[PDB]
């Protein structure tokens, strides 16, 4: 009867609390990954804080299917705001010369601001055009260049890079 | 704008566009050279923009806007003559 090898059978509860020192080292690892990753996708789409206001607007002719409501902007995005008896106009950024120029744009399914429909271009320009095949709306930015930003990289001001 | 004798740091905010930068070949044309927003550089919350020739009239175009910037620094502080960016720089 040698129980000595028993005994000695009992290194490896160095092992044991080796397993679980890292194992304790894993779950503190992943959840701060986890908590991380949900503050970054928590305020990666948040909302923007507005920034300017001063939209005019001018209508041709019986376009009142198409016209915006609440217009604004963030200094990056500008976002208008339709009803939803109203249409979906195609959306023109206004060059300089005089000439349109089709930019992206989406409706942005976060903002449900005032129960409207939300519908952002990724430009700020002075004039808007928004024109189907005979209706069409003139945005004028009153508020154009009076409160831009500094300088930044991401939507939101917590950003990240490599 | 500014320069360091070797590139040209042209500060733009962020409510303006991008131009297409230009250096006034000395005949009065045009010539296309080679620039690149610098990312490092971030004073006073601008886009940098550095483009890599030392010259006396930069041409700034889109379609029909452009303005021209007049280079009345030419020539007063060169360097003396250097091959790396910073001076300290290494070959083979």
């Amino acid at each position: 009867a040698y129980i000595n090898r028993v005994m000695m059978a009992s290194n490896e509860q160095i092992i044991n609390k080796e397993k679980i020192r890292e194992e304790k080292q894993k779950i503190i690892l992943d959840q701060a990954k986890a908590l991380e990753t949900q503050y970054v996708h928590n305020a990666l789409k948040r909302n923007p804080v507005p920034r300017n206001y001063n939209y005019y607007q001018a209508p041709e002719k019986r376009s009142k299917h198409i016209m915006p409501s609440e217009i604004f902007d963030d200094g990056t995005f500008t976002y208008f705001g339709f009803k939803n008896i109203t249409l979906q106009p195609a959306i023109f950024v206004v060059q300089p010369d005089g000439k349109l120029s089709m930019t992206d744009a989406a409706i942005d399914p976060n903002m449900t601001n005032s129960g409207l429909r939300w519908y952002r271009v990724n430009e700020i320009a002075e004039k808007f055009k928004l024109i189907k095949d005979k209706a069409l709306v003139t945005v004028i930015n009153k508020g154009y260049g009076k409160n831009p930003l500094t300088k930044n990289y991401n939507i939101k001001n917590y950003g990240e890079l490599e």
